């Protein structure tokens, strides 16, 4: 019945999280947040919230890395969000960032208590912008191909935003004002609209 096919969901979500947590502990950030999602949407589905799997998970361990990345994920997140929210538009590409960072507390929410604290490694660094790629590129590869943010296609502006960090890290001038100038367009300036293409 109902509650051995929920013991059966959550062999299932435990598996989802594992693969989540070694694309995390390898610092694969993109795939760590396909993997993220994948879990987030499978708990969704299934009507599985966090303390469901908690549990589960006692025999699993995030590392002090894993906490810093995922810590690292949180902050660029948070800004990117809070900077995409402009006069051009404020619902579309916030409200994808947004769900990245909820989508990644879920995974450490899965395994911590919220009530009690995370132990990241004080020095374990993902730069910024390496950080800001990988939400980047997960947002365009799960995207529907119709999607928009503004007058331009998702896929094309994410494509276009991580040629513009890569630029930056290019020519060594990444900095909180260079990256706030490509988390904020709206490609406004831009000869035309983006497309699917």
């Amino acid at each position: 019945g109902h509650m051995v096919t929920r013991i059966e969901n959550l062999e299932n979500a435990k598996k989802l999280w594992d693969n989540a947590n070694s694309m995390l502990e390898k610092g694969n950030i993109s795939g760590y947040l396909k993997a993220a999602n994948e879990l987030h949407k499978f708990m969704k589905e299934k009507n599985l919230k966090e303390d469901d799997l908690r549990p589960e998970l006692s025999d699993k361990t995030i590392s002090p890395k894993g906490y810093a990345i995922l810590q690292s994920l949180w902050g660029a997140a948070s800004d990117y969000s809070r900077a995409a929210a402009t006069l051009t538009e404020s619902t579309v590409e916030p409200g994808l960032v947004s769900a990245v960072n909820k989508m990644s507390a879920f995974f450490m929410d899965c395994k911590l208590s919220p009530n009690e604290r995370a132990t990241p490694d004080p020095d374990f660094k993902v730069g910024k912008s390496k950080i800001l790629v990988g939400i980047m590129q997960f947002i365009k590869d799960v995207a529907d191909p119709t999607s928009k943010i503004w007058m331009h296609n998702t896929k094309a502006l994410m494509n276009h935003k991580i040629a513009a960090i890569q630029k930056l890290e290019r020519s060594n001038n990444v900095n909180d004002e260079t990256l706030e100038s490509v988390l904020s367009s709206k490609g406004e300036n831009l000869s035309e609209y983006l497309s699917y293409k």
